């Protein structure tokens, strides 16, 4: 023995063990044999009885055979604010909008365009490529710990996917939208109502409820997604792009839509404003407008950010009806 190596084991193989009855009991998706958990609770039961301090309530052997795995919400502060986008309703606003960007910018700036999901925010965290922490937005600074929530979600991986060109940042704040898709909304409706369950208006509602359970088991079995579009801190990463970091947000693992363009001016986005006026009613899940952004990073910092909101991204709503 070292006292440090006995450390290091425990937590190594307490960390592993604890991910597994998470998997097991929490999902109903193990990723080892029924067989090797055996051995591992084993060992660090094994390993709880040379050292005794190391048993705590809080361990995975004592205190948590099936449980342990609750959420509650509590505050938790995000790395970067989390700010919410400005939105323009109007052809002129947009121009406006697009004018004041050419006024301080000048034909430097693209325009990412993409479609905006009508779901439930969701930023998680992730530390060496790791899922840490998974947040609701709250008021922008601080949000609810939904972690466990996220970490059932299929779109979510809990860990990074080492790339060739991209390589594994060592904090990734990444930013996205949760939601339904419309027969899976449906079809969950029609299972909750089957159980005397009410069920709920509208796909938004739905995945706003269906992420906040108290118990993430609840969430494992509803078809929850995830498209992730936009980043908060980072490091280990420097992308010149907004374009560009979704490629390497794609090489990691990360889920992102398939619906993005690049434009080089208010004339190119406005044709995709219009087209997908015409074809949103064709995508699976809700979309109700197209969020308009400047691509080039470097630019978006010149431009800044208010209190409440970006100055370089703003999004267009198409009418409710
Ligand atoms: C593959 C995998 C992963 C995690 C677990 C966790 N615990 C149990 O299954 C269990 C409880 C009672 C008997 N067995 C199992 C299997």
């Amino acid at each position: 023995q070292t006292a440090p190596e006995v450390l290091r084991q425990w937590q190594a193989l307490a960390e592993e063990v604890r991910e597994h009855q998470f998997r097991y009991y929490v999902r109903d998706a193990p990723i080892i044999s029924d067989a090797e958990f055996d051995e591992l609770l084993r060992r660090l039961e094994a390993l709880e009885e040379q050292h005794p301090e190391l048993r705590t309530p809080d361990s995975p052997t004592q205190l948590v055979g099936g449980a342990g795995f609750a959420t509650d919400f509590e505050p938790v502060d995000h790395l970067e604010r989390m700010l919410s986008l400005d939105n323009a309703f109007t052809a002129d606003e947009l121009a406006a909008w697009a004018g004041r960007i050419h006024a301080e910018v000048g034909d430097a700036a693209h325009y990412l365009c993409e479609l905006k999901i009508d779901g439930v925010a969701l930023s998680l965290v992730y530390r060496e490529g790791r899922l840490t922490r998974a947040s609701t937005r709250g008021d922008g600074r601080t949000g609810e710990d939904v972690t466990l929530n996220a970490r059932t979600i299929a779109d979510v991986p809990e860990r990074l996917t080492p790339g060739d060109d991209y390589p594994v940042p060592e904090v990734l704040e990444v930013r996205g939208e949760v939601f339904f898709r419309l027969d899976d909304f449906q079809a969950l409706n029609a299972s909750l109502v089957e159980e005397g369950k009410a069920p709920f208006a509208n796909p938004r509602n739905s995945a706003a409820g269906s992420l906040r359970q108290k118990d993430p088991a609840v969430t494992a079995r509803r078809r929850l997604r995830m498209i992730c579009h936009g980043l908060g801190h980072v490091e280990g990463f420097r992308p010149a792009t907004l374009h560009q970091a979704y490629l390497a947000l794609r090489a990691w693992g990360l889920p992102v839509s398939e619906h993005t363009t690049l434009a080089t001016d208010l004339a190119g986005v406005r044709e995709r404003i219009d087209y997908w006026g015409e074809h949103r009613h064709e995508v699976d899940h809700e979309i109700d407008g197209v969020v308009v952004k400047v691509d080039e990073v470097a630019l978006q910092r010149r431009l800044g950010s208010t209190s409440r909101a970006p100055r370089w991204a703003i999004a267009y709503k198409y009418p409710p009806e």
